[PDB]
């Protein structure tokens, strides 16, 4: 029962904090009590040391080859990015129960090709989950990254996205339209957060929703709570792919509720301080 | 007094806690719901001459619904067991002994299950010179029947209906690639006067030529509540004087305001049916 | 730095007399919020026209010359029946406005609607163009002509506001948000859509915005429009000089303008 | 004494254009006529009118040696299919229980297998006859789709499960599943209960599958493809009849047919079809 | 009504005092279409050296109009005999011609930086007016990240109306599946037609209406490009090119597609036969 | 120096009795093509000395411990046969070990066969021909399992469309073959009756058309395939990577030689 997360860890400079949407998911799952491996790309500099200690002090096992970057990637607040995404293409862990990726790691060369490869590798053993987490302020080529997202959708079992992500993906369509088009491409579950309007999700059995419950990391905490409940329902792992697709509306609604409340609790505990 | 006709399944729900058996079938609930609101209603169904069949008949009679002659020819009264397995035959006489009704309602299993569904389609055609036609697809989650044939059959009933009510779940099953409101608006364009769409704890919406209508959600079974919504909707359009073939043009011209009131009455009838049963 | 409103002004006649007209209400709403506004219309030289003229001057709106030529002042009678003509000079006597707004009957009714469409193209060089279809089909016309004219105004507009009822009548086969997003992709920077007690939504390149509800039917719709134009004005996004900054409006800025518009409309209702 | 029963449409094919013409047609009718011409005794249950076209059809049926089943002539008017653009004027209905002794073989396919209301009665007749009869089926979707462009695949798949012998074209199976080569679909059909699934590949010959393995036959050097496919079907059924594999009594032997016996059935079917075409040349 | 071909023009140098020939797979398709009577523009990347003057003369002789901005290369590209490339592929991303009826690309122009980014842009700029056709014609010997190459092929597959590939192309794209399966899967991404040549076994093609096949022809370099020109030329003649006919192209019947395959196979075989003559 | 090793059954075919057994035919085929070959089998009576004489008159050498069979197994198909081999043969490391048919599937001997192939692969190319004969009653599920394990340890595999149909009737035989190629083998060859043969390797597929007949033809195809890969210099463990890298041109030549060897065997018979 191990999870594998592949994606960027970085430093958010406003003062500086440890960030990266794939890192937040990894640390979110571990805080919830799961065994998580994190393949990433940080430095051996002061930042990459603070990142590695933040990872270590969270229970997330840092996969070897993750500290090979020249400089530790940074996001300086509308965001300015100085980052390189590249990871060893060799499968570094015993095949996990779950492989999760998204954000910059899924769409940025040269790591994005290895990630899609690695995803293709572990897919026969692991459930694939993905969060596009569109950060347009990072470089560009909108068509390439729009196309790479669409190809990861086609490879994925579980998808979570925000209405803002899907509006970037296709402004001509309501985000529910886009999410339903994504479900038709293969996934068992497409979850859609709607900010002040709550969250909805779609599976073959039907739509689910949770009502209205904007700070950094709320989306990744939602994703972690989603994967953790699906894990707890016994639907992760390729062994359980066929019943992931068959999840009932009541189960999905309850996974959605837990993910929405997990995200809200992470916000409220961060607002207390 | 003008009469309503409901055509559709009556069955026993066998709930496998403390095993119990309940009278059910969505068209039966609609017939019973219309009768309890004070309407005269006939039900054409397919049950057996057996223990369960005689109970359905007694429960039908108790609430004021008249059973149409020829409804009792099944070898065994249909049942549904909750892993939600069905033991159901659906068949009806091609030419039932019924004088022209003001309203004919069908839906659910009766609308899509062979061989009775063919006669259901034909009877809607024959009755619509006198009767308003209403339709509730109410896809039964088991819905063991072939998906594509079911979609085709539902679509042919849409084209023959004046009033349609469906849930968001219904329409997602009909077409998972579109939001339910898209499907409902495509249904309205095929001839109905009104397509109503229930949205769970988000209330209900409805569409007519004049425009959209909306009702916010209220504060036990979802399909039982759905059938009381349907009976409330038809009873209130009945009261507004819009039922009957002779009123079909006025029904198609219903105002957004009249439609909104029909929707409020429907949503309150349904919530009140739940609240009263929940207090036992 | 003035705004120009082009549209009908009429008297609303109840079943069994009030100063009306969707464009006139937007002009008065803008005048009431402190903006200098010119209104070009078609009110007759008769008792009804004088009341409209006094109402306009009291509000602070300046009537445009050549707008008082109507053969008979147009009238709206409640259902609604219209005794109305709509005619405007090919070329109004006004310096280039910062903003030109039209809609409703003026956009669709001949012959005046033909000048409107040309004036909007000519004004875009100086003016933000705003449009509110505010469908009134009780004044009959070829329905596909009406739809064709509306679509061409959409293509020449920077700001559109419409009701779910309007877009239902425009295309009953689509949900109104689909129509609104299709309109947005035809040039406009902002399409705002009111949904009744479900609030309002608006779309721009940056993303969607929304405000919830409960915070006169078209009376309140026109005041929503005035409040929307006034806040965008105050945000410094009006004028051809600011068109690219309008098209880049942020979801936060658009949410703010939606809120001010919703509150402006509610406050107009509540005060009267 | 043993008799075959064919259930399916007889119709008039109208060619509207250069030298317009009216032909007797209907793929199940062709199969019945083809079996009678090969010497078999055959009843045809169908749905034609007592109008001018209906009498032409009935005369063509009797001249071929096919016996028209009673109840076959209650149509308000004889079905037609017009190629102007394809237009059908066709009703398909049959009595629930026809006046026929238990046949050795019951064949259906094409429009009659898929068109309401008659297709319901067809599917129940197959279930009732299989205790005495081998069941054969030819989906022949091209005319079906021309008639019902929204036709659904489930109608066909229900008949697959009821059948002992299936013949289809690559074009048929591509429509059933365009994502897979037609041989994939044929092998999936085989695993649902048939003893034999034969697949014609046009100018590449034909293949077939049974439990014992695959068989194949090369293309003929030499079009009325529907017509040629029906003679192929008639020749396949006639030669399995000859080999003593028809009848419920022979069903286990039919499932056990050897690759060699299946290959010979296919050659005879292929040659029967080619010979039927060549004799139409003159 | 003009076609526009976008792709590499190079010189093939034989293994050996080795001879040189004007080549490049998209070049060959443009020349092929011209020789069949169509008006064709070719956007390419050649030098003003002597090898580039030879290509230009060949283009000129063949009836093909060379597209402005095609002579910018620092050197004319070369392939030498497996093959070894001294090749740069860079082209203006600005639409250089009035929207054509057909835009065709493939081979190295499709998958090689930087010009492949421009190819995708020009295809996107012209698709509302032009049919898009594409032949992957993989040349793996040209050193490149194999997964980046696969990605860029896929993004052209999603843009295309007409695809032709060899069994060997699709094997290199996906070794695990029969080429017929990769072709059916490509047909699912948007194309109207995915044609597949199978060497000594003939050719097959797939559309929404069904598969088509043509037998093996009784009869090496550039036969595939001649097949592509013959396929596009017949579809041209059948009236299915141009975005205004895109709906009709997807509706192509098996019989029409079969005719197109036959003409394509005969055009390929005739181009080989005339080469063995000379 | 380099010797081939065949492990499999040797049989009598009762029509009229003829020497049979598919591995014996491959071994005999290789000897008749000029290769040096040892045959390890299970065979001490008038039929054994019949087979043993056939084995030595064709040039094959029997491996000591072969003629331990109580009765030489029989095929009349009705199979009267037992299959047992020593866990470790007295054999120096071969360049090539070939097994198949009953020997790969029948207890007890089949359990040694699978480990023997794991031991020999440090020196030898491993080849396998399933040559399915279900008339020999056995739990098909384990039989299917034993065949799959052998596929995992094989470098060269040849099967008929009939073989792969019995393995998985629900797949086109080219699909089963291309899936077999994915578990290790460098080459999977598939004969298609009168449609010729196909073979799959990493560099791409090969094909040969049909040829204008016993299942000795299949065996003689296998002997021709092995013999021509031997000649191309691709057998032995130290050539295994060049075998995996066989080109389509070279694979096509091997298919052709194998098809023609098989054709020539049947023609030179009648």
């Amino acid at each position: 029962a191990r999870g594998l997360v592949i994606g960027e860890a970085l430093i958010d400079i406003v003062a500086e904090y440890v960030g990266g949407s794939p890192l937040n998911v990894a640390v979110g799952l571990a805080r919830l009590g799961r065994d998580v491996d994190l393949l990433t790309h940080i430095g051996r500099d002061a930042r990459g040391r603070r990142i590695a200690e933040y990872i270590e002090s969270s229970g997330v096992q840092l996969v070897s080859g993750s500290q090979t970057a020249d400089r530790t990637p940074t996001a300086t607040a509308t965001y300015a990015f100085d980052l390189e995404w590249q990871i060893p293409d060799t499968p570094p862990v015993t095949p996990p129960l779950l492989v999760h990726t998204g954000s910059i790691a899924a769409a940025r060369e040269p790591g994005c090709l290895a990630v899609a490869a690695l995803l293709d590798a572990y897919r026969a053993a692991a459930t694939v989950s993905f969060d596009p987490n569109v950060r347009p302020s990072l470089s560009a080529d909108p068509d390439l990254t729009r196309e790479r997202i669409q190809r990861l959708v086609e490879r994925s079992d579980i998808i979570k996205a925000s209405a803002e992500d899907l509006h970037w993906i296709d402004p001509t369509q309501p985000p529910e339209q886009t999410a339903r088009a994504w479900l038709a491409c293969g996934p068992a579950i497409v979850a859609l957060t709607l900010g002040d309007q709550g969250a909805v999700a779609f599976c073959a059995a039907g739509p689910a929703s949770v009502p209205a419950q904007d700070t950094v990391g709320a989306g990744d905490a939602f994703m972690a709570g989603l994967l953790d409940t699906l894990w707890e329902q016994g639907l992760l792992g390729a062994d359980r792919r066929t019943e992931l697709r068959k999840i009932g509306v009541s189960a999905l609604t309850s996974a959605l509720e837990v993910a929405a409340l997990t995200s809200a609790l992470t916000v409220a505990r961060a607002g207390a301080d």
